[PDB]
């Protein structure tokens, strides 16, 4: 619910944050991945900004076809699952944000040393 209060104040007014971060005047990887911030600060899902990046690419690696659908998880029983792709409120948006990062099935495949069971 902290995070209900302060994302909030930010989806509610994307233009203070966004156009600072325009600040990359320094393709250009600042503009699609502002691209993407645009779209995440507005009502956008965060499961799908990870297939999108997959998608970015990274579709070299054999196993894209298998990152995707841990990032889309399954609509029998992941919360992110049945939502639309944009237009989110903001419970809608932070809902599905616990669950693409509290999966037991990323969490049970990936990097040592930076650390699931801590």
């Amino acid at each position: 619910s902290i995070m209900v209060h302060a994302l909030r104040a930010f989806r509610s007014d994307p233009g203070l944050l966004t156009n600072t971060m325009d600040v990359f005047v320094k393709n250009w990887y600042p503009r699609q991945k502002i691209c993407y911030a645009k779209r995440k600060l507005a009502g956008a899902n965060p499961a799908v900004i990870t297939c999108d990046e997959l998608l970015l690419g990274h579709e070299k690696a054999p196993a894209f076809r298998d990152y995707v659908a841990v990032a889309r998880g399954s609509k029998d029983h992941n919360i992110r699952a049945q939502e639309p792709e944009s237009g989110l409120s903001e419970e809608t948006q932070v809902k599905c944000l616990m669950d693409q990062a509290t999966d037991p099935n990323i969490l049970g495949r990936t990097w040592e040393g930076w650390e699931p069971w801590m």
